[PDB]
């Protein structure tokens, strides 16, 4: 059949990196006519149309080296999307379960999946080895919070924790 997400990534990651680009995610969708393989990539300087086309050429060339069989697919290389910034406690509540990039007041940053709010805290869920940590961060320590677009579905255990912690609308 079609290669797994992991197969596409092992196939492309090195070449993409060698071209100066990072692979953020890969989606092999076999539920459309025809199937779509989506590569989500980025560089320090985003993806302009030149880069999108170059990486599409790269990726398609590399994927032709693979036995797809009689199964027909379409390839797309895209930038990671943009999603809402969050300002109020209500916003955080509504964004429970979403992945977020948080800038902290001490200058550090953190990518984590948002849990519920709890008093003046927000719960966050972070991967830690094969397991997870649930941390509370005070709203007054978050100076920027941006929800990320997700292409592959969230890790099931991670989403379970993020969605059954604290309050969220």
């Amino acid at each position: 059949d079609l290669p797994s997400q992991k197969q596409v990534i092992e196939l492309l990651d090195g070449e993409f990196a060698r071209a100066g680009y990072e692979i953020d995610d890969v989606v092999v969708n076999a539920a459309t006519r025809p199937a779509r393989i989506t590569i989500v990539a980025d560089g320090d300087k985003g993806l302009d149309l030149d880069a999108v086309a170059m990486l599409s050429r790269l990726a398609s060339g590399l994927l032709d080296t693979v036995d797809t069989g009689d199964t027909p697919y379409v390839l797309e290389v895209t930038s990671p999307g943009v999603d809402r910034p969050l300002t109020t406690e209500k916003h955080f509540r509504r964004a429970r379960g979403r992945k977020a990039e948080l800038s902290l007041a001490d200058g550090s940053s953190l990518t984590a999946r948002l849990g519920g709010t709890d008093g003046d805290q927000v719960n966050v869920v972070v991967a830690q080895g094969k397991d997870f940590a649930v941390r509370q961060i005070p709203l007054r320590e978050i100076t920027k919070a941006v929800v990320q677009v997700e292409f592959s579905p969230p890790n099931r255990r991670e989403l379970e924790l993020a969605e059954q912690t604290g309050k969220g609308a």
